[PDB]
């Protein structure tokens, strides 16, 4: 029916086999990318870093430089889109995940399945070594009319100094056609900070998102 | 009444290009030397996409090793069990993650796979359904730590042009309790594998053939 | 001393793709305080086999300027200690395209020897049809994983003829003499802009480049 | 115009910008794969673990299940092919390699030109922990009839009990066609053996081989 203004998300999975469960509400504005989030774990201590939910942890609060995104015009006519996510880290662990949303007027439900494997016991994620999230630049082109591929190479800083990479690949498939202005501006550049302060089973999480096609 | 496996089903499900899929059947096989059979058929009409992109996805408990068990084997028996979790990066962008969960009653294994699929393009080969086989392959496996297993391989498909359809492969099993001294002593361990593929768009029937080994020569 | 950001390069490009050899010498100009630069190439060995658009990147950023001050390839060519370029790129068709860079310095004065092998690219793809029409506008990122190297990627993309895009992975490591300075190695990371424009014979070309490097577009 | 009986080696280029360049002689067996090769260093002190140097350190010794393969056809009519190598390490590290060839008589000439970058003065390469090399397994496909396209993941064992991973890609290109009976039978594996007996200046290489496409 609208932009967002309000969302929660379910968010579920697993990490090396070990089930984990958060839920929370969240706030955003549609007109300059900004998106904030509570999440608190329905099961206990988490066993891993929270900075591996980033950013797993709603595109459609993102507008493009001349427009609403692909993302925003699929939540107002009701035909919305399915996000699938791949992650393979230095270390050799994987992180999958898949995104389904509900829309009720500016109000999204959002139900995250996340799976993480292969992240070693020794390694900065399960130690609880992260300490931030790098600032991100994301590639994004159509392949055609209901599609967005999207890559983006992701990297936290570790408590010991080194950083902590992985490589993003994120597909995006819409149930309606995309406008023909969105299609003729490729690639299309998405700059992005994150910031998260958590405790063992609580996280608060901030993004703040900025679409260009071009800075010069 | 602990077993290597005699028979299995499966309920295999999820989506391609946001457009769901499930299928339900059973199989047997031999745990004697790695062969297995599965009917499938789909609950939810003729399948929008090729059957062979089903393949590999479609039970290692019937894998013995050179020396012995297999881990998956064993995982079996005592019933601790274990997870798998697959992702598949295709040459022309598409991407398949899969995740497998099993429950046992003796030799008797009940499958529950959830798949999903994306970017593949409409006159690629998997939606064109221009698969013709799958290439015989052989996977390469390490244990990191005494739970876990990294399995990789090069998957590769004929197809009708002679072109090949390729994808690398990452999958890692989870496994309860840890695996045997014997198991752990013996990297990399290797398996060479065929399939079989007869289909039509609401079923199918799939056979594989698997061998184990740490040195051909 | 003659110590200087670039206003001169001249570059020898030479090696293989399936096989054939290739070699090709030019000379270029540029603007340090805009990242701008470009370069004429022709070919001492006959026509190029191969579309000329697989060349870039190929064809210095000691062009590149920092948002608040030098950037170490610019810091680098100052002082002479200098930086070697090892790039891999893997194509989505299987073909893989490696290169090495090496440079010496004169004042302001850049010269340039590149090696650069291409194989398994097919003989119905892209590049060896002369397919290729321009290459995508470009965010590279770069990190500093010790105090003398530089890891660079991006996803390297052309349209095509066909109206469908072909796609690289772009690696590329930047090896330095001397350790780059504190105020570098603290700006984590650094992203760069690019576009590009080439004009193209079978045995020569006109590249242009234009560059823009940044930590935030907030 | 002969199959193989030995061989000689000039090795070279540089890791992390450093200069290094081996020089040596050896011998091997066309008809089981078996190829043995001796280097010394020219320059001094290796600054690397000379496991990193397995396995770029001669497929024309390599015979099929069914007669020669394209690489000992390839040396035996003369025409004789290229090989262009990449390894991307689980650190960050790469290494790219190409090897060219001339043959005289029964005898080898290797020209191999080597560049290793990005390896951390803390990894398993420069510190020299690696204890080994893993049996393993090629994978070769033939995407023309002058292309082979060659695949492997790579290990070492090391000192930490980790191991040390690449990814491994290597492109041979022919000058003349290879043969049908090699073309149609796809794909090829070959399953090889090394051992390493170094020094700081000079290394034993061994090396054992066996290509199939089928063992049941
Ligand atoms: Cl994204
Ligand atoms: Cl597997
Ligand atoms: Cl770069
Ligand atoms: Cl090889």
């Amino acid at each position: 029916a609208s932009l967002p203004a309000t969302h929660e998300l379910h968010i579920f999975g697993s990490f090396n086999g070990v089930d984990f469960d958060m839920v929370g509400r969240g706030t955003g504005n549609p007109n300059d990318g900004y998106e904030e989030l509570n999440l608190k774990s329905t099961k206990g201590a988490l066993q891993f870093s929270p900075w591996i939910l980033v950013p797993q942890i709603f595109h459609q609060y993102l507008p493009f430089p001349d427009g609403m995104s692909p993302f925003q015009a699929a939540m107002k006519d009701g035909s919305g889109y399915q996000v699938h996510r791949t992650m393979q880290f230095e270390d050799g662990a994987s992180l999958t995940s898949n995104y389904r949303y509900t829309y009720e007027g500016s109000h999204i439900k959002g139900e995250f399945q996340v799976i993480g494997t292969g992240f070693p016991a020794d390694g900065p994620v399960m130690t609880n070594s992260l300490t931030a999230a790098d600032w991100c630049v994301t590639k994004m082109l159509y392949p055609n009319d209901k599609t967005i591929i999207s890559t983006f190479d992701w990297t936290y800083t570790t408590g010991s100094g080194k950083r902590y990479q992985s490589t993003a690949r994120t597909t995006y498939t819409f149930a309606k056609p995309m406008a023909a202005n969105i299609l003729k501006n490729q690639p299309m550049f998405v700059f992005r900070k994150t910031e998260l302060k958590h405790s063992k089973t609580e996280l608060n999480f901030k993004e703040w998102q900025k679409a260009f096609t071009d800075v010069m």
